[PDB]
């Protein structure tokens, strides 16, 4: 009786449609989501700030979920200390069964009430921590379990589903609901349900670090360059920041040990770089805020 | 700083110059409102797509596989569509594969350099025997990235069918492949953050060549996937309510005709609306391609 497991009355035919009209139908579906996602723009909103909040006292940022949404929250996490300078522990994805469910099935994985209570403790999960649980049916008990054992934590729960006034909704702080309506083939949640929720996650990460100051202007400044495209990008950044040259942006990349913020520092105040690395530890890394005072 | 100025996914984009002094929400209604872009981006390449799906049903039939290639969060897409498909479809776990550069240990963290080493690609496509029968789709916002493209010049110089998907128009990737897919949805929240609308426009794609080219190989009644075969208790139980769903019978029905169909719930499915025994209903659906409303006249 699910919106997840209803079908859709537009895909009726699929099985007699041409390609193209099929791709179309698909298409078509694919403009529900962001429609979808801005119901919940206020939530998503909340849930940044809250997580912003706990990043500043110490806590990290945990995804959990089985099948394709414990893998798009791996798949989300992987990107953070890449991208935002962090470490491995500030943004990490749990996926029920474990390393191998990232490709493979795990019989009972999503039913395990009793895995992810020992997935959640051997990571020392905390009332400091926030956990979003992503189960496109609101009920999947692997989720239930480990949002209910946060809870009796302390700790902040967001859980992201696709059913209205789901359990998950219920049990969590923030009840982020995508209703994206019936997928084009019955029952298929990693369709437009993943799709959302790779949206929402992408938010909850990107927003949050952008307001860590894990950015400056929308420069990339705590890349990490482990390839000639991320390399040449660092460079990049830094004359977008500075306007200096190629030669001057590479010395100073080479000086601050290829972090393209502490770089910018550098030019744009004129320090040494231990100084430099003085003035943005006591901003919180907020190169704005090192400059404008 | 060498040519990435050039390329749209290493552009800026205007509406975000100050977004580290935006509020909260400023931030992420701006990344819903380039959201939406996506889906239109993608519309402009149905064509190719719908190309892209008929030849990859042509190479299902003709035994061959459907393989990804990438690195990155394009790599982990294509092992996310790709780790779908077996319990989606009721496939074999050869039959869509995701390769991603730098193997395992890039599926939770980046790989040093893995996304520019040309050479590994060629061990990666060898080790799962890649052949000419097969369909190789390189996945790649940049359009650029030399581990990818490697693996484009090395399918095709094998005969094999390459697609490619990238984000910059007129790539070297696109040079290369068969069909080339591109979409266009313009520079990043976060300048060069290729994980985000070019990440998403990545898994509508994929969606579509999988979803897609599995409905035209017969896999559904209606929108109902139909293929299922009850090797256990669980795909049983699957099963059951699969034929229930697909001809309003009852459990009882469902039951007896499963058995009497060896398991299979789409032949049951046939032997239902036919009223035809085993048999019979065997000989009338593989002379409609396994297509079952086609069958059922
Ligand atoms: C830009 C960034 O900081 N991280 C992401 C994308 O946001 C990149 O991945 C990192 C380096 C990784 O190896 O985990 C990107 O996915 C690859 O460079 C693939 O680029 P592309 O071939 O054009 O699709």
């Amino acid at each position: 009786t699910l919106i997840t497991e209803q079908r859709n009355p537009n895909s009726v035919d699929i099985d007699r449609q041409s390609t193209l009209e099929i791709v179309r139908l698909m298409n078509e579906e694919d403009k529900l989501v962001p429609l979808a996602i801005e119901s919940c723009l206020p939530q998503i909103s909340l849930a940044v700030e809250q997580i912003v909040q706990a990043f500043q006292q110490g806590g990290r940022l945990i995804y959990i979920g089985a099948g394709t949404s414990g893998r798009l929250g791996v798949l989300d996490a992987s990107e953070c200390p890449p991208t935002f300078g962090v470490s491995t522990e500030m943004v990490k994805g749990i996926i029920a069964g474990g390393e191998c469910a990232i490709r493979h099935p795990v019989e009972g994985a999503e039913d395990n009430t009793k895995a992810v209570l020992n997935d959640l403790q051997s990571i020392h999960f905390s009332k400091n921590d926030v956990l979003v649980g992503i189960a496109a049916s609101g009920r999947t008990p692997y989720v239930i379990a480990g949002l209910q054992y946060a809870k009796s934590l302390g700790a902040l729960t967001i859980s992201i589903a696709s059913n209205p006034k789901s359990e998950m909704a219920e049990i969590a702080d923030i009840a982020i609901e995508t209703i994206v309506g019936p997928e084009i083939l019955t029952g298929s949640s990693r369709l437009k349900s993943g799709t959302a929720q790779k949206m929402v996650l992408n938010m909850l990460t990107t927003a949050s670090m952008i307001l860590l100051g894990k950015c400056y202007e929308n420069l990339m400044v705590d890349v990490q360059a482990s390839n000639e495209k991320l390399k040449a990008r660092a460079v990049r950044i830094v004359m977008q920041a500075t306007d200096c040259n190629k030669t001057l942006a590479e010395q100073t990349l080479l000086e601050a040990d290829q972090n393209a913020k502490l770089a910018i520092m550098m030019i744009l105040s004129t320090l040494s770089k231990s100084e430099a690395k003085v003035l943005l530890e006591r901003h919180q890394g907020k190169l704005r805020n090192a400059l404008s005072k």
